[PDB]
């Protein structure tokens, strides 16, 4: 199933209308990548290049824009319910919670198979050269070629109890290195920090590309410390992913991998890294900084592999649709579990997922006999200091008359129902995200502070219950009214569906 | 033309295929406000209502959704532009460029002529009775039939020497009484002061509605204290305004307009008025105040009058377009004339026009060799301590790159160029816009405060210069590859028209 193979998901785009095959000649140096940001920013089908030029001993073909959105506001998240075996016309609570329900199922562990399509070809380190693949220039001021933006890394504790599956950048660093982002608080980097301490040796490593898309959604969730992804996927799937060995370590990769880097990730070297065309939409020029330093081995791929790209930037990417929706369904569970009234969280787009809409049961909020300062305090003290909060730099309380998941409403209320100054509270001792460029490249510390809660709750909601009305068609006109209005309004000489 | 009488306005609409004539009958209450409010929530034709149910001795049409836009985004503002006689095309900075444009020019005082359609028609005091009219009400909640949302009243400094043209809302109080609001800083509460301190005798009024479209902008528009409005337009068109004498006193009214109440503003009366359902997109039921109090003593209207209506609410209507466009033109110059490097000013919708975004002149701005605090502190001083900054409570700095009539690209800028706290200085001992709900219906003074200015200049702008690059299509690919991608895009199988 498509939930379970990357291959089977690319026919599914494909039979859903969604995928336009190029079979001419393309330039991975920044052509590539051209076509999926003009996608991006369209909305449009994603491209599947097959013919790349430079690709070598089937290395490789590239999907662009695999989580992206589509155009109708029907299947809008089509290609994110394609990834989880939901209907296309899911909707992003629907999938949200696909994503949460493993939460409270017991893991379902992998199941080990002998061999897979991941062991079609090999490449020993005689063999590779990653200066000689089609790893693509995706920004025209990288600084380097960004083969890593949609496979999962997979590290392992020392003591092996926990196996981490997730998404960080990696960029080519010479014919067999690369260097990547490797940060607190991820748990890329909580591992890192593990092998470190132990002092021994390099930390065993694999990267692979056009996983199972049930498993690269988990790979984009901040789901809790020390809990392995396989597990949670299996959960979430109903079923056991089947995982095989890497020929050169012990850790193991999805049976049906695309392409599959083993080696280690360092425990003391360093290089050069980034700058990279970022998920909030910007590059810096030259901007270079030492990242983690990764030394690949092997690479074992699938014939006719296909590596997975996102071209992160601008709206609307996989950096916007996995990274916001999936750390705003954390904190909605996050919330709950704190005994916080949260019914609903999603990142505006708009916001350029830098901000979650919070929406509260007013109803049990009433029952706290509380305030806003008090309200505000204790949700930014949840969300801001834990792990789930991190990307997210303004939270925005919202009564239950808004649907958080369309962005005009949460401006709306953001913008008329909360006082600046009054109805906020900033948090300057908290961890900041610092790829956001006011907080890098900002006035202050790029890793501390920048964080604030927006209360957009009316007073009276914590009291009494909503006293306004909307002054809108919904709510401003009775019932038997907007009904009249609706079926004369073609007659009368009006323009109007749902599919488109 | 057009632009200087508002019959030839509806016929405009009409021939622009921007019009749907109603014929049947329709009821004032809620139904001919439910299909405005509709037309505004969906960008549709203006609707003109021939057959109201009420109409009495000719009065009277209604025509809802004036100032509104329309769907395509070629001809967006074009009923905004067949208010000024410029092409339906037009942008936004066409349109408040040639609002602005009266401000460096001689005033082009009106003419006095002896008649005009206006006269066509009259009720004295034992024939009108404002109940008995087919005055809408606007919405379900609202506590009196709003007959003034789109016209002009007039009012004149005791001296003679300032004549105000102005919109303010007004509800029937009984048959020869309205009540409204004239509330500080407004030009309308200016004049009235004057009148109160001078003690004598309440205000000589008019209120003329369907009053020339140039008109009714410059109603809109905070130009400043003192100019009389009637000149302004002059300046602006061109042309000397034809104006007639009111029966019952000496205030001069548009030759042309639809109706014309004529009558006092009381200096000593008030009575209820309110609630209504405002701009901002709210209604608070029975939320009714102490308004300001008006006679009628005698109306005088066209054969077959037509009465305008702005069915206000939640977007996008009249106060949106109109109140949050001219008070950013006014603010624009303000800026200017303060010595502010602004170039160009605009209140996003998306905000529901509380905030203006202030696009900065950069290679000025380093010039001046400042930072952030001082200049976001000398920016808010010039525009919340003045009337034209009044309505808006958060100004937006950013750079030339962005386009502040673009909502999505000033959210962007907001959302990763700002740091919450940090690069915004809040104030709150200027006058704040009672009717934004946090503050009226707030946890603060209704009055007082809740206003900021978020600057979203980044650091460098102040300095060396911009330091980044988008990650987006437009600037993250040289010229040549994206030209070669958008004429290759439908051959390689993806989907594009500019009116559509
Ligand atoms: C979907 C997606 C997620 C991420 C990234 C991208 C995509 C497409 C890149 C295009 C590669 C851009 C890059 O900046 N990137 C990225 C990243 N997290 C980082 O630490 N480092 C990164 O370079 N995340 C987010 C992380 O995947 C999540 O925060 C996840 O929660 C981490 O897993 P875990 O540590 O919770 O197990
Ligand atoms: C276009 C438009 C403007 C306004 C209004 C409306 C429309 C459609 C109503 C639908 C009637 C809603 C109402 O709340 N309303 C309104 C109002 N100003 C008020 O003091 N009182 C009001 O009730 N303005 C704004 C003012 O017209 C401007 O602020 C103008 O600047 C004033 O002129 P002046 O005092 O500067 O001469
Ligand atoms: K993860
Ligand atoms: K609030
Ligand atoms: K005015
Ligand atoms: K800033
Ligand atoms: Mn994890
Ligand atoms: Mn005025």
């Amino acid at each position: 199933p498509a939930h379970l193979c990357f291959r089977s998901f690319v026919e599914a785009l494909k039979v859903d209308n969604d995928l336009v095959e190029i079979n001419t000649p393309i330039d991975p140096n920044l052509e590539a990548a051209a076509i999926c940001r003009r996608v991006c920013e369209t909305n449009d089908k994603a491209p599947l290049f097959n013919n790349l030029i430079g690709m070598k001993n089937g290395l490789f073909r590239i999907l662009g824009a695999p989580g992206s959105l589509r155009k109708s506001s029907a299947d809008r998240y089509g290609r994110l319910a394609r990834h989880l075996a939901l209907p296309p016309t899911a909707s992003m609570r629907e999938i949200l919670d696909k994503m949460l329900s493993a939460s409270d199922m017991p893991p379902i562990p992998p199941t080990i198979v002998p061999t897979g399509p991941c062991k079609e070809n090999s490449l020993d380190d005689s063999e590779f050269d990653l200066t000689e693949l089609p790893v693509p220039l995706i920004h025209k001021s990288d600084g380097g070629k960004y083969i890593q933006t949609y496979g999962m890394h997979i590290v392992q504790s020392p003591d092996g109890t926990w196996t981490n599956w997730s998404i960080a950048r990696a960029m080519v660093h010479d014919k067999n290195h690369l260097t990547g982002l490797v940060i607190p608080p991820q748990h890329i980097w909580q591992i890192h920090q593990m092998w470190k301490k132990e002092g021994r040796s390099d930390v065993p490593w694999a990267l692979a590309f056009g996983v199972p898309p049930a498993a690269i959604m988990a790979s984009s969730m901040p789901i809790p410390d020390g809990v392995t992804e396989a597990g949670y996927v299996g959960a979430m799937t109903g079923s056991s992913l089947e995982l095989v060995k890497c020929d050169t370590n012990d850790l193991y990769v999805p049976a049906t991998s695309e392409i599959v880097l083993e080696g280690t990730l360092s425990i003391s070297e360093t290089g050069p890294e980034g700058p990279f065309g970022e998920m909030h939409g910007y590059i810096f020029p030259g901007d270079t900084h030492l990242g983690a330093k990764y030394k690949v081995n092997r690479i074992t791929y699938r014939n006719n592999a296909i590596m997975p790209m996102s071209c992160c930037g601008r709206l609307t990417d996989e950096t916007h649709t996995m990274i916001g929706s999936l750390a705003a369904a954390e904190i909605r569970k996050l919330c709950q579990q704190n005994d916080l009234p949260i019914t609903d969280a999603f990142a505006p787009f708009e916001s350029q997922v830098t901000w979650v809409a919070l929406r509260v049961d007013t109803e049990k909020l009433r029952a706290m006999k509380t305030t806003s300062e008090g309200f505000r305090k204790r949700v930014g003290d949840v969300v801001f200091n834990h792990k789930a909060g991190y990307t997210i730099h303004r939270l925005v309380l919202v009564g239950d008359d808004i649907d958080v998941y369309e962005g005009k409403d949460v401006l709306w209320a953001f913008s008329t129902r909360c006082r600046p100054g009054m109805d906020e509270t900033l948090f300057e001792d908290v961890r900041g995200f610092p790829l956001i460029p006011y907080m890098g490249h900002g006035n202050g510390p790029a890793h501390r502070g920048g964080k604030v809660v927006s209360d957009a709750l009316m007073p009276t909601e914590y009291t009494t219950g909503r006293n306004w009305e909307a002054a809108d068609f919904n709510q401003s006109y009775p019932e038997d009214l907007k009904q009249k209005v609706l079926d004369n309004w073609t007659k009368m000489g009006f323009s109007n569906h749902h599919h488109h």
